[PDB]
């Protein structure tokens, strides 16, 4: 029985290696990675890979791995797929831990924009969880943490992490991680998957996919939103993506809204993640 080596970048930046049978469905590899991680609340997570166009794709656990990675390497990342709107309702601390690791990368990468003060507050909770109570011995007036807190580090940000870290004495790791999440979940881009697009008139927009629906970003004026329950049908055709909206009260007709994506793969990718969000957050 012929086996393919899989490599998975974990959220702590370490590499997990295993073998699966070459005709294996994605779920096989996902189950091995979650067992490695001691993760039971698996439904929020997934594996990604980079395609022949170097775009992020979710590995579909119900499809053969070989039919998704096709010509590319069997190289994956373990990621949060569905960001819970209320992480306090997760059953296990370890789930919250992995969600914090993902959010730390969302912040350092700049996918999750964050004010100076919230960068410092999130950093302070991470330091409190992982090192415990503040110790002056380790940190002089010139201390720079090894922890990555932001897309751009400043001395002033390091100073503020330390000042807030002092205020968390006695706080235990699950408690600090819960505080991390109670702050992070409020950020306007929390759990938003962003896709470049153009409207039916050719204006550059961004489409954001998240728990609360499909968001349309044009600039800093007029953020439109379609809550998932209003969305009856999502579809794609060539480079175009369409949403069918329920008729409003007393309206005779449904309305279809059309967008232009970079190419056909990008339209299919956006369709798939919208359908998955719609189903997941209908049920959650
Ligand atoms: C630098 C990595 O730790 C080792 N390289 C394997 C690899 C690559 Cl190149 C890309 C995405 C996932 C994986 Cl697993
Ligand atoms: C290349 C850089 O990311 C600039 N952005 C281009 C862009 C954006 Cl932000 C949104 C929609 C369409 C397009 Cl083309």
């Amino acid at each position: 029985p012929k086996s393919m080596q899989c490599k998975v970048i974990l959220l702590d930046g370490s590499e997990y290696t295993c073998d699966v049978e070459k005709r294996s469905r994605g779920q096989v590899l996902f189950d091995k990675v979650c067992e490695h991680l001691n993760l039971l609340e698996k439904d929020y997570f997934g594996l990604t890979y980079r395609d022949a166009e170097n775009q992020k794709n979710w590995l579909d656990p119900a499809k053969e791995i070989k039919k998704q990675v096709r010509s590319g390497a069997w190289h994956f990342s373990f990621n949060v797929k569905f960001y819970p709107p209320d992480p306090a309702q997760l059953s296990e601390d370890i789930t919250r831990y992995y969600l914090c690791l993902q959010l730390r990368d969302d912040i350092v990468s700049g996918r999750l924009p964050c004010s100076f003060v919230t960068l410092a507050l999130l950093g302070s909770y991470t330091v409190q969880s992982e090192l415990g109570d503040y110790d002056p011995d380790e940190c002089g007036s010139d201390y720079i943490s090894e922890f990555r807190f932001a897309p751009n580090h400043t001395k002033e940000l390091e100073d503020k992490v330390i000042e807030l870290h002092k205020s968390h004495r006695g706080m235990t790791p699950a408690e600090a991680e819960m505080h991390f999440l109670e702050n992070a979940k409020k950020l306007s881009m929390y759990g938003v998957d962003l896709h470049h697009a153009k409207d039916s008139e050719g204006v550059e927009i961004m489409l954001g996919v998240c728990a609360s629906g499909l968001l349309i970003y044009r600039d800093r004026l007029r953020i439109n939103r379609f809550a998932w329950p209003k969305v009856l049908k999502i579809s794609y055709k060539r480079n175009n993506f369409y949403i069918k909206i329920r008729p409003g009260e007393f309206e005779q007709f449904e309305s279809t809204i059309g967008f232009k994506l970079p190419n056909h793969r990008a339209a299919k990718r956006l369709w798939k993640v919208c359908v998955e969000h719609h189903t997941f957050f209908r049920l959650l």
